[PDB]
């Protein structure tokens, strides 16, 4: 049976990510795991110019969709989040019963391992 | 071909490394990895009495033996070495070739992760 069943990457969008993709691509197949995928986004109103959220939202969601797309990971275990990463890392894992967190060091690597309930594997970039 | 090639478990002697083992142990199964193991141990001589640094290291050999044998792992890959823990797990994984570190947390675990050359595995305890 398999090591860990449910393996959740978290990508930040560096150039870096490549790296990251294949070797869990790699590790998942090897194991037998599924896998998600979460980016953590990454008062006063301008009222002068034109807000550009959605915009800068839809270019956040392609790089998701290029990392999740050749992972084969369906939209519905992609996840693109509002918040502090590791809180929202945390809880996404909880939530969808991950037990491998992946993350890059280069951080919110630490603050993630600080406070997971599962196992997080730290890739160095 | 394997997504690591060696990994290093790090054990403490707790009663949870049997957990750990097991895991690491269906972990390089999976994936084709080699194992090594390490523990790291855990200035003026009492004259008045016997001194039992030899006994001492006896009973953490025998540990790291218990481990050793389930892993199936040769006394040659099998390190037991006087230091911080940090710095001698560091050392000889560089030098031994490691490509996956292995860990439990409960420390020692946030400062090889914070140092090491290669991708580390922290085990939640
Ligand atoms: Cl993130
Ligand atoms: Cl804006
Ligand atoms: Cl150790
Ligand atoms: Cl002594």
């Amino acid at each position: 049976m398999s090591v860990y069943h449910h393996i959740l990457l978290a990508v930040d969008f560096s150039s870096e990510d490549s790296q990251v993709v294949q070797k869990v691509r790699n590790l998942a197949s090897q194991i037998g795991a599924r896998l998600s995928l979460i980016h953590v986004l990454d008062t006063a109103i301008p009222l002068d110019t034109e807000t550009t959220y959605d915009a800068m939202l839809d270019v956040e969601k392609q790089k998701l969709s290029q990392i999740g797309n050749t992972l084969g990971i369906d939209p519905a275990h992609r996840w693109l989040v509002w918040g502090e990463p590791r809180e929202e890392i945390i809880r996404i894992a909880e939530q969808e019963n991950v037990d491998l967190i992946v993350v890059g060091s280069h951080s919110t690597a630490n603050s993630v391992l600080h406070y997971a309930k599962c196992d997080v594997l730290a890739v160095r970039l």
